[PDB]
């Protein structure tokens, strides 16, 4: 299943939209993500393209760079595959 | 229009599983040191781009270090990418 803020990133290019945009990042990921240089979504997208969209690696890489959870993780990597399948 | 018509094919679409080789700049040569690094599709020298933030000097430097690129090379695979990012990002 799905939250709506997947819904809303899925569906359109992601341009500027803040890192707090994807499903999965709230406040607190998202500030540790901004503090590490991950300020806009696009750069998180960066980084999982560059893992060549490896489930278990951009996962470990969230949680080791944020301190994402298991869920927070599962979304954030599924709304990024998601919007790449739509539009990369 | 001065781009190449590498460029402009490569703007003018989705880039999919595209290959390295289909970015601007990034012929046979360049091509396989890409690849042999890891860079095997031009979605992955996307994901570099985006990580360095679009930043010109960062990515033109990462490529000249990680395949040799000249300054022209780097110019083109850049700017393929940036316009890129401008039409579908």
């Amino acid at each position: 299943t799905t939250s709506q803020k997947h819904r809303d990133f899925v569906a359109e290019p992601m341009g500027e939209k803040p890192v707090g945009s994807l499903a999965g990042i709230g406040e607190v990921l998202g500030k540790k993500l901004e503090e590490r240089g991950f300020d806009k979504a696009y750069v998180v997208l960066g980084q999982f393209l560059v893992l060549k969209k490896d489930e278990d690696l951009f996962r470990e890489w969230l949680k080791d760079t944020c301190g994402a959870n298991a869920k927070q993780s599962r979304d954030c990597f599924g709304c990024l595959r998601e919007w790449c399948d739509a539009f990369l």
